[PDB]
């Protein structure tokens, strides 16, 4: 759930996930527009096509287990929906902490008017 995902975001960046990853870029919060502005939006933008193929699953609210083991993340046995948003939450929170060296403060609260056509599609 989201709980979780913003656990693994701290885990893995040392960064709080609100407001560092919830305001950064075009696609890191709500939803998106336009294109990836650097390789941390782009990790967003995946996220959220990983979100969006769970057609049948609830990631925001669907509680997962899992555990971190030699510094890596380790999704554990549950439901399949509970395994795949794992495995989705994972994904971003090591590729937030793999591209930390571009991350731009400039890129916090990113202006919405700059996030222009056309979209990047998945
Ligand atoms: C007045 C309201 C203040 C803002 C709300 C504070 C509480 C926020 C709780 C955050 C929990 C984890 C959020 C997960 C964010 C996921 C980011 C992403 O989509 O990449
Ligand atoms: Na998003």
């Amino acid at each position: 759930d989201l709980w979780q995902f913003g656990q693994m975001i701290l885990k893995e960046t040392g960064k709080l996930p609100f407001p560092y990853y919830t305001t950064y870029g075009c696609y890191c919060g709500w939803g998106g527009q336009g294109q990836p502005k650097d390789a941390t939006n782009r990790c967003c933008f995946v996220h959220d096509c990983c979100y969006g193929k769970l057609t049948g699953c609830k990631p925001k609210t669907d509680r997962y287990s899992y555990s971190r083991e030699n510094g890596v993340i380790i999704c554990g046995q549950g439901t399949p929906c509970e395994k795949q948003i794992c495995e989705c939450d994972k994904a971003a929170a090591v590729c937030f902490r793999e591209n930390l060296g571009t991350y731009k403060k400039r890129y916090m609260a990113y202006p919405d008017v700059l996030c222009k056509k056309p979209a990047e599609g998945c």
